[PDB]
């Protein structure tokens, strides 16, 4: 991981607690970054833990996977320091923009956080925690896993994970169909509504979130399909990436909308 040194950060604005410590933005040697910090006293495991996520993040190189710049590792408080993106956290974005952006724009965000998602499962990591507040958004709407989740948010969670512990890259898949949701709703809460404890009787019996205004029939029944009880019968995120870029490619497929009620 590129060590960086402190002189060439510069702390401007605390932005966020976060799980190590306050979160800033600030300047790196100049371009705009995010930089999470841990603070002192820390212990061995939140060591590992803070480290050890810097160095999957350096290693990983995808266009929606947030970007690391650097670490530092050899001063105090040791630093995490990745680009800033500009408009925040996707569930946020969304819900101040109710309404401003094109079925096109929205299924292109999609496919970015699909196409993100699959390196992740391809490099074999299960995310857990993919939720619409888990990504971040940039100055050309671009989308990036962030977070990494856990190494358990009950409305995300798919229903094999919930009853005895099973995530695989498959309750990942269940995950973004609630974010295709997220995403379609401008940041409406799934289950609105519903208990915890509601929403797991209700997915065991078969109950789905309902269709969204405005949003196409093949949006509607791939996110159905992510929503499948059985794992195997989930579409991988591979089938998702290409379904969403051939709607991309043949943008008049998407004029077809689901019934809303
Ligand atoms: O609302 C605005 O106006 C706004 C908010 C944020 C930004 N930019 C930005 N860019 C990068 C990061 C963050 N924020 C950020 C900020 C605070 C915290 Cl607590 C976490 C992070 C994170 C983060 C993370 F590590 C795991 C999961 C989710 C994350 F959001 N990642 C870096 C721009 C505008």
């Amino acid at each position: 991981t590129t060590e960086i040194h402190p002189s060439c950060v510069t702390r401007q604005k605390v932005i966020g607690a976060g799980e190590f410590g306050e979160v800033y933005k600030g300047m790196l040697k100049e371009v705009p970054v995010a930089i999470k910090t841990l603070k002192a006293g820390y212990t061995e495991k939140q060591r590992v833990d803070f480290l050890g996520e810097a160095g999957i993040m350096g290693q990983f190189s995808h266009h929606n996977i947030i970007r690391l710049e650097g670490v530092i590792s050899k001063y105090k408080p040791m630093m995490i320091i990745t680009e800033y993106m500009e408009n925040g956290a996707l569930d946020k974005f969304l819900r101040e923009k109710d309404g401003e952006f094109s079925v096109l724009q929205l299924v292109g965000m999609l496919r970015g956080i699909a196409a993100g998602m699959k390196y992740l499962a391809n490099m074999n990591y299960v995310h857990r925690d993919l939720a619409a507040r888990n990504i971040l958004v940039n100055s050309n709407l671009v989308c990036k896993v962030s977070d990494f989740g856990l190494s358990i948010p009950i409305r995300w969670t798919a229903p094999e994970a919930i009853s005895y512990r099973k995530f695989t890259s498959a309750s990942d898949v269940w995950s973004f169909g609630i974010v295709m949701w997220e995403v379609m709703t401008y940041g409406e809460r799934p289950y609105w509504e519903l208990s915890n404890h509601e929403v797991m009787k209700a997915i065991n019996d078969g109950f789905r979130l309902p269709t969204p205004m405005d949003c196409p029939s093949a949006i509607y029944q791939l996110m159905m399909q992510c929503w499948q009880q059985e794992r195997a019968r989930r579409p991988k995120f591979a089938d998702i990436v290409s379904i969403l870029d051939k709607l991309i490619r043949a943008p008049d497929s998407l004029k077809t909308l689901a019934d809303f009620d």
